[PDB]
């Protein structure tokens, strides 16, 4: 990149950007950040309080050359401000500010919609956007964040398989397609995902990316990105609409998405990513107020805590306000049900506190969850929003990665095994997930202070798959090995405290190739292959039986903690194993009691059951030999789960 040039420090009366004292300057609160239209007129206003001149140009075709050059009036607590009188509908436009002797042309950080790879802003009435019966979308039903299976997604893997029998592949409108069958006529897309009987979608970025990673004029080319490199966060991303030189149709066709989904019983999340931009020189934030929006050490370089280049200056109250306005808008205009936050650790506490007490006032049901690793960064420790401050972060969930490692084994140290694949030393690891993280007892306890707070995976787009690590560390196994490995990995997740958490395709063992981290490679690494998909239905049918076997019993799904430290209870077990008892009804269950045995040792053994009445087989009934007056005879790798009926 050039020059940064961060302001002529009289314009701000001596004050620089980078002083504490400027944070209490130009502490704009209004609700109009943006471009509001109408036939009528469209109202301006930016916020650029080290800028000197401010001007709003206006382009009639998405590159062709400025047709306008408008001043605008400097106005209140550091914005500018400006009404054009004409229909300007159809039109594109940005920001050019003179800031110190610089002169920089920007999106609009408000965007609502864009022209092709997000390079104007587009002026657009949004409501001319919303599908047939958008106002009467209705959301499925939520009573606790435990009560959600969360199925996480990748827009474009959805579909682009070349046998998915989806029309419109690696689009939005995709997710919509009904009836779409595969190879041997297997259900595929919404109709497969619904069949499954998750409750959530969790999407990979579907904010608008930068140009770097999916080129929005060559989609005639092969092209795949996670889109972990936010442009523009306020509109979709053009590569999922059909046609991303159409500005409304990227965001009409979301909402179709989101429309449908709803309509089918799923409520979506929004993978969400305020901890970077794709470029810190280049980004709209940096051209119009440089040195206010993105993280800087003492001696004026980026912080660099996310290894992306850049972080977001959460703490500073403008962007603070920024991200909030963000959440409330996809909320407001997309319907969203939930956001997930890549590297939560990099936003402060007082912002993610202040985001969840906002969505509390639409909707409580709206779930708030994040990665909350300890990072390092300029901001302060005790301010981080990671695990080691969950307790100040109440109602929000956190990644146990503990609980992934201790089931699967390090995704670090690829060979190395864990609790299903036979180490040695696993079983307080998966106890410590099954409470929930909760602080249980003993050396029973991990971050969370109640379970709603913690998140149970063992698989997710990063990383190996489950399937993937499964095999690198275990090179004596057969493939029949495996796959119960494979399976009684999933049955821990969907029997322990807390929120269950799939990846998507997990359901039929989904691999990459060994691929460790497929951010980037081709779809022939990233699809969801509905080939393997077809010859794996039994394992397909196993993950659906595990779903409503989590719905049929409230007992796996307790809301606080004090519930669990009360009803959840650890038995005796031999290595390789853990067994526990859910007593007295808990949480509502119709039985009285609910046995559950983990069992990683693939010969017989002989347990002792609890005497607590007459136990009968709910789950598993493959592993049984027999259930006697009060013993139970195994044998085999996988979850058996029983009942005393009331
Ligand atoms: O932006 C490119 C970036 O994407 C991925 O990094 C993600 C990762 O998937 C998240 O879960 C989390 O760890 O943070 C990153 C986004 O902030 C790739 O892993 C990475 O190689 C790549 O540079
Ligand atoms: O984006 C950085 C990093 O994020 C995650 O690594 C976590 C890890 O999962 C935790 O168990 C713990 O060790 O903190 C790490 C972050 O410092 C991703 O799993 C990893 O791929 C990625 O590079
Ligand atoms: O809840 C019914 C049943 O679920 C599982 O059985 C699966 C089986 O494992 C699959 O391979 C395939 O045959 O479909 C079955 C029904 O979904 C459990 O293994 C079993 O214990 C349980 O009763
Ligand atoms: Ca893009
Ligand atoms: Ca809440
Ligand atoms: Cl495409
Ligand atoms: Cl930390």
């Amino acid at each position: 990149h050039g020059t940064i040039d961060y302001g002529d420090v009289t314009v701000t009366g001596g004050i620089s950007v980078f002083d504490a004292k400027f944070d209490e300057l130009y502490v704009y609160d209004g609700d109009d950040l943006g471009a509001v239209y109408a036939p009528e007129e469209t109202r301006f206003r930016l916020w650029a309080p080290t800028a000197s001149e401010a001007f709003v140009v206006l382009y009639e075709t998405e590159d062709g050359m400025p047709v306008k050059e408008l001043p605008m009036k400097r106005d209140v607590q550091g914005t500018w401000t400006l009404t054009v009188a004409e229909d300007c509908g159809g039109l594109f436009y940005t920001y050019r500010v003179k800031v110190g002797e610089q002169w920089n042309e920007a999106v609009d950080p408000y965007a609502k919609a864009v022209g092709v790879n997000g390079t104007k802003t587009a002026i657009l009435d949004l409501r001319s956007t919303n599908p047939e019966g958008w106002e009467n979308d209705q959301k499925p039903p939520l009573a606790s964040p435990t009560d959600a299976v969360i199925y996480e997604l990748h827009v474009r893997d959805l579909s682009i398989h070349p046998q998915s029998g989806i029309r419109e592949k690696g689009k939005f409108l995709g997710l919509t397609e009904e009836g779409t069958r595969g190879p041997n006529g297997i259900p595929t897309g919404l109709d497969h995902i619904t069949g499954l009987g998750v409750t959530h979608v969790q999407l990979l970025p579907i904010y608008d990316y930068s140009q770097e990673s999916v080129d929005e004029s060559r989609l005639d080319e092969p092209h795949y990105n996670w889109g972990y490199d936010p442009q523009n966060y306020n509109v979709p991303e053009g590569s999922y609409s059909t046609d991303p030189h159409n500005p409304a149709a990227r965001i009409l066709e979301l909402k179709r998405l989101i429309q449908k989904l709803h309509a089918r019983g799923l409520r979506v999340i929004m993978d969400v990513v305020y901890n970077h931009v794709y470029d810190g020189y280049l980004i709209h934030f940096t051209k119009l107020v440089p040195g206010y929006y993105l993280r800087y050490k003492a001696d004026r370089t980026f912080s660099d805590g996310t290894f992306c280049g850049n972080e977001c200056a959460s703490e500073r109250p403008i962007m603070r306000k920024y991200i909030i306005e963000s959440i409330l808008h996809w909320v407001r205009e997309y319907h969203i049900d939930g956001f997930r936050f890549d590297l939560m650790g990099m936003i402060d506490i007082e912002t993610m506190n202040e985001i969840r007490r906002r969505l509390d006032e639409i909707d409580p049901t709206i779930l708030t969850i994040g990665e909350g690793w300890m990072m390092e960064t300029v901001l302060p420790k005790e301010l981080r929003a990671n695990q080691d401050n969950a307790e100040k972060l109440p109602g929000i969930g956190m990644f146990n990665d503990g609980m992934r490692d201790a089931v699967k084994g390090d995704i670090f140290i690829f060979d190395r095994k864990g609790f299903i694949s036979g180490g040695d030393g696993f079983e307080d690891g998966v106890k410590r997930g099954v409470a929930g993280g909760i602080n249980y007892g003993g050396q029973l306890r991990q971050f969370a202070v109640e379970p709603v707070q913690s998140v149970n995976y063992v698989e997710c787009h990063a990383n190996h798959t489950l399937w993937d690590k499964i095999e690198l560390s275990t090179p004596g196994a057969s493939d029949e090995e495996r796959r119960a490995m494979h399976r009684l990995a999933s049955a821990i997740v969907l029997t322990s405290q807390g929120i269950p958490f799939l990846h998507a395709g997990q359901e039929f063992m989904r691999t990459k190739g060994g691929v460790e981290n497929s951010y980037k490679s081709p779809i022939e690494v990233n699809w969801l292959d509905w080939e393997r998909c077809a010859a794996h239905q039994d394992d397909v049918s196993y993950m659906r039986s595990l779903i409503a076997l989590r719905k049929a019993h409230p007992a796996f799904r307790l809301k606080t903690a004090d519930e669990i430290r009360a009803h959840l209870r650890f038995e005796a077990a031999p290595p390789h194993t853990v067994a526990f008892t859910l007593r007295d009804h808990a949480g509502g269950d119709p039985d009285r009691h609910l046995y559950v045995l983990y069992n990683a040792n693939p010969g017989a053994l002989s347990l002792e059951l609890p005497a607590l009445g007459p136990w009968e087989v709910r789950f598993g009934g493959e592993h049984v030999l027999a259930l006697e007056a009060a013993r139970l005879e195994v044998r085999g790798v996988g979850v058996v789960v029983l009942a005393v009926p009331r």
